[PDB]
């Protein structure tokens, strides 16, 4: 498949929006990998990558991606289209946001990422994130199971559609 | 005092050790912080520094002390003597265990600190740790609360009694 999603989730939520994008996208557009279980191989294995990872502990990333860090900065994504997604809780964790959101773009990005995907902040209520793109857009999805799961599926199906279409998926399988 | 305690605790185990220590020692001679309600300047104000750090979410610094990590960088260890000790679940956490030492090490001792308090391995069953000073030597004092409680009275005397006579308080006070 053209897309791989590798995701890392402790209660299910992030597992459940890795798998949610997927049959939006078609199994047959793209592949579901827990990064648990996944190799710096699987990665390089795809063009454009679709990267799950919740925030936990007061800012840090979900411990499966903590531990395969090491292995994703020795990856260049020079030439890799990448889009980011992950869960949060804004009112228990209101300063620490979807902070995970900007630590792995913290990798990617120096190391050639051509990251598609940023989403407003609007309609969220938080006082602090690392995974902002700029003043009012976060680095990529931002889904809250915990006090905005009423708005999972909108926003999971606008922000797939918004990234087919800056990926063009519409063109590379036909056209 | 001449001797600042240092302690971040999630679940109070930390501040417990915190608390023998200073009483072991004397409050005359220790006094006791928490972390979180601490500066830059509280810190740099003492010689002598105990720094205790629980390990929380696989591998990772306890929350306080990691928010206070970026102050910690900008301090001077030249001239200071410090002794790190914390506490860890080797059972359920053997791949982590006290890895948190090892980490507020990698920051202090770069910064000039002088270590003392090296703690052996021996009596621990656990996979890995960051905490590790050499092949059988944690760099810190270990204690495991969920584990080994038993053995917490007599590790935490002994320590400090080591460490005692590591500083040379019985010259450093009036010899
Ligand atoms: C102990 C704990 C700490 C958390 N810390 C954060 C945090 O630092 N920032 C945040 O945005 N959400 C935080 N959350 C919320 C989770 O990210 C959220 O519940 C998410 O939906 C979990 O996704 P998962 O199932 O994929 O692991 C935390 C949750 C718990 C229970
Ligand atoms: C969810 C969770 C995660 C933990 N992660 C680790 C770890 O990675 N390494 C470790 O040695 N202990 C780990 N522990 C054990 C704690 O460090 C231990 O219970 C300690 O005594 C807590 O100290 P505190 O009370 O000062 O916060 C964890 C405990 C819990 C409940
Ligand atoms: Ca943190
Ligand atoms: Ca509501
Ligand atoms: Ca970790
Ligand atoms: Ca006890
Ligand atoms: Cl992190
Ligand atoms: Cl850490
Ligand atoms: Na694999
Ligand atoms: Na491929
Ligand atoms: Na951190
Ligand atoms: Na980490």
């Amino acid at each position: 498949a053209i897309t791989g999603i590798f995701f890392g989730s402790d209660t299910g939520n992030t597992e459940n929006i890795a798998k949610m994008i997927q049959k939006q996208l078609g199994k047959d557009v793209a592949d579901v990998h827990d990064i648990a279980k996944s190799s710096k191989e699987d990665l390089e294995a795809y063009d454009i990558l679709l990267l799950g990872i919740p925030t936990w502990y007061y800012g840090e990333a979900q411990c499966d991606w903590d531990d395969f860090f090491p292995t994703l900065e020795e990856i260049d994504f020079n030439g890799k289209l990448v889009a980011l997604f992950g869960c949060g809780d804004q009112e228990d964790y209101a300063e620490y946001f979807c902070d995970a959101l900007g630590t792995i773009r913290d990798i990617i990005e120096p190391r050639g990422a051509t990251i598609v995907g940023h989403w407003p902040t609007a309609g969220y209520h938080f006082e602090a994130s690392k995974g902002l793109a700029d003043d009012d857009h976060f680095v990529g999805l931002a889904i809250d199971e915990d006090r905005q799961p009423e708005l999972t599926a909108e926003r999971v199906e606008k922000w797939v559609k918004q990234i087919s279409e800056e990926l063009h998926l519409d063109e590379i399988l036909n056209a």
